[PDB]
């Protein structure tokens, strides 16, 4: 499960929290083992007696679940960063096991991006898709200062928090978001994770559009190996479209660097260019 990330060794134990601590309140949603709740934790941080957060439940015993509940929490330990989802600790006194995060409330980016097509309730702007994608950029800067690899980058696994603050997660193959050598020879790099941000920008640039909609799983797959690139969409400037260009070059070699994917998005983000469908 986490072999890919052996060479990433934490410092110190996970956070624990008792399990008295957590008061659940509402499913918020489930799918990958599974459950997530939203719930009030008590004696969390300082400031405040009690704190929403989102609470994920452990579906398995197991105890081979376990270990890798263990190495999980352990690595989401160490990622520490701004736009990167914030993982509070665990939950072991009994059954089933638990692990806290950040309550981020506005949900998955998907979901926020086709909510708010053509909080404040309405279409985004040029300058807010500009800022999600820079904060996205910045998440993936700081994984590749790490040698992290996420392996999943995708609007779904992002969250968007109080002032549209997007944090980078994995709620739990997905073909349409992976360069040939992932699909291919299951070659997951730095570079697979840049080709992957170019098409997350092409789902904020879409407000969450499935990459390759007309086209079936099989379709999808046999295109990528084959080399089509996804269209520009009408939203998208000609200065963003460049940039899904660089992430998608057919060697990962000649990719983009995500440092510089980052630093041309905050540049176009703090203008933004004037730009009209
Ligand atoms: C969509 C919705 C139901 N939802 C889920 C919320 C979660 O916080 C969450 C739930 N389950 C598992 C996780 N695990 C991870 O993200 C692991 C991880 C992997 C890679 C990186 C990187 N780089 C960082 C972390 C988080 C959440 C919070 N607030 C509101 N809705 C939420």
């Amino acid at each position: 499960m986490h072999h890919h990330h052996h060479h990433l060794v934490p410092r110190g134990s996970v956070h624990h929290i008792k399990r008295r601590d957590i008061v659940l309140k509402w499913e918020l949603g489930e799918g990958a083992f599974g459950k997530v709740f939203l719930a009030e934790c008590h004696n969390l941080l300082p400031e405040q007696d009690k704190m929403l957060v989102a609470v994920k439940a452990l579906k398995e015993a197991s105890e081979s679940a376990r270990q890798d509940f263990q190495r999980e929490a352990e690595l989401l330990t160490m990622l520490q960063h701004q736009h990167i989802v914030r993982f509070f600790g665990v939950c072991t006194e009994g059954r089933p096991l638990l692990m806290v995060f950040e309550y981020m409330r506005h949900g998955d980016l998907n979901r926020f991006l086709r909510s708010h097509g053509p909080v404040a309730p309405g279409p985004l702007g040029l300058g807010q898709l500009l800022a999600v994608a820079s904060q996205v950029a910045a998440g993936m800067v700081y994984l590749a200062g790490l040698h992290f690899v996420h392996r999943d980058l995708a609007t779904r696994n992002c969250l968007v928090g109080q002032g549209l603050v997007v944090k980078i997660g994995d709620f739990g193959l997905p073909i349409r978001w992976m360069p040939p050598e992932s699909i291919l020879y299951r070659k997951f790099t730095t570079e697979s994770d840049v080709w992957s941000f170019g098409v997350v920008l092409w789902e904020i640039f879409t407000y969450g559009k499935q990459p390759w909609y007309q086209l079936s799983n099989t379709e999808a797959i046999d295109c990528i190996t084959q080399g089509r690139e996804l269209e520009r969409p009408r939203a998208c400037p000609p200065e963003v479209y460049a940039i899904m260009r660089g992430c998608w070059q057919r060697e990962p070699q000649q990719r983009h660097s995500i440092k510089d994917v980052h630093a041309r998005l905050q540049a176009l983000a703090q203008a933004p260019p004037v730009y009209l469908d």
